């Protein structure tokens, strides 16, 4: 992809869910027309997703350190990559996949 | 101890190692005395030593990163924990053993 990630012929499957509609009092006598009415309705669950990864170790000779990601040491006003006064979740800076180093 | 390390009551033992005098041509007559003279004489070699380490794995449930060690992104002079251009092996600065969190 141009977005970056794994290209696949036979992605995951995309799960589709629907609230099955439930009608409401239609008339007594027959009419010809589908019905307009439904009860207002809406589902609440949970659900869970699990994905086993394959690792490539690092495997190197290098002798000086390598660059690592790692959190400021110096203060903040307050903790990054965890929520906020009012409770609103933040992360503050998009990260990279690629630190260690390797010979081309 | 003080310095930091492992205390121990048996540490590993010490090798001493020194060259074996040997004695320049003594006179032909007999003489009381030791043998002041000797041979000017220095010795090198290879010494191998190898260290089996147990770690403890590090497992935790913090949230946010940790804090590492990792070297500068910017640019400088040349490579730290490596040579200079006269051959000068050089460390810039020492490595705190700790950078991972715990909770107390």
């Amino acid at each position: 992809p141009l977005m970056g990630g794994f290209g696949l012929k036979h992605p995951p499957p995309q799960i589709l869910i629907k609230n099955t509609p439930v009608p409401a009092d239609p008339p007594t006598t027959f009419s010809q027309a589908k019905l307009a009415s439904f009860i207002t309705q809406y589902s609440t669950g949970q659900v869970s997703v699990e994905i086993e990864w394959e690792l490539q170790k690092e495997n190197s000779k290098r002798w000086n350190p390598e660059i690592q990601y790692t959190s400021n040491y110096y203060k903040s006003t307050n903790v990054d990559f965890a929520v906020n006064t009012e409770g609103t979740y933040s992360e503050p800076r998009p990260i990279g996949t690629r630190y260690l180093t390797r010979n081309l």
